[PDB]
């Protein structure tokens, strides 16, 4: 990922920046947790929420290299084990718990699929909060192959994120559709390594695994903001990652509507947010 190196050379997290993990439940026992700071907000452990997780706090040395690993993490389950399945009532809910405890990023690697990007008026409501608040919702797209729409990702102000493989290309799995042209850019989401419950690592593919790495990438732009003596602003940092995106040129896909607003671009991100290059 093109930037990231240059970015941990300034910062890898600040304990200030608060993410929190919308997900199943996370192996808080596996080593690249240790020295990651961790809270659960009020056996059942989850393969998916741990992976998610280890993505964005994986401790560097640590048999996952996360991606903000000194920011601090709150873990607010959506979901029991098995089934990915997510009531809009049980989201909105951990939503306003993830923005009552100060958390400044909020990851939701999951999504409902709907008919046309209509929702819950509860789960508007905690998307107005955020708002409200200054926190940052960034989701998962899905992975429905099809120009097809999930909530919270389709809603406005939320930040969307896509699939994209190795060269730069997007995967056929990753949900399209015009809110995600308005809101969305790809991540990485082919083959990403993350810890499994009871001690291994596994690489798996989705938009799921997109999602946490703008997420930590987001957390690190609001880390070196406040390096720089700017307050962290999560709202000015969705902006600077969708206005740095970089478009697909036709040697991607023939569709230029499956690159959303475009590829994630870490480099040109700092540039539009501070003044550097």
């Amino acid at each position: 990922i093109p930037g990231l190196k240059k970015l941990w050379s300034e910062t890898r997290g600040d304990p200030k920046i608060c993410v929190a993990v919308l997900d199943g439940i996370v192996d808080q026992n596996h080593p690249c947790f240790i020295g990651a700071d961790l809270t659960r907000l009020p056996g059942s452990m989850s393969t998916h929420g741990t992976h998610v997780a280890s993505i964005i706090f994986g401790q560097h040395d640590s048999p996952v290299t996360g991606i903000a690993p000194q920011c601090r993490g709150l873990i607010v389950p959506v979901f029991a084990d098995e089934s990915l399945k997510l009531s809009q009532l049980d989201l909105s809910r951990a939503i306003e718990q993830a923005v009552n405890n100060g958390a400044n990023i909020i990851n939701v690697s999951a999504g409902q699929l709907t008919d046309a990007g209509e929702a819950d008026t509860w789960l508007e409501k905690a998307i107005q909060l955020c708002q409200e608040n200054n926190v940052l919702l960034i989701a998962a797209t899905g992975n429905d192959g099809c120009e097809c729409l999930h909530v919270p990702a389709s809603l406005p102000t939320v930040l969307a994120v896509g699939a994209m493989d190795d060269q730069g290309k997007p995967v056929d799995f990753s949900n399209w559709g015009d809110a995600y042209q308005k809101q969305g850019i790809l991540a990485p989401g082919k083959d990403i390594l993350g810890a499994k419950p009871n001690g291994g690592t596994i690489r798996l593919s989705g938009t799921s695994f997109a999602t946490p790495i703008v997420s930590g990438v987001a957390a690190l732009l609001l880390s070196l903001q406040i390096k720089r003596g700017e307050k962290p602003d999560p709202q000015k940092v969705k902006n600077a990652l969708l206005a740095s995106a970089t478009p697909c040129n036709p040697k991607d896909t023939d569709d230029q509507s499956r690159c959303l607003m475009g590829k994630l671009n870490i480099l040109d991100a700092i540039e539009h947010l501070t003044g550097e290059t």
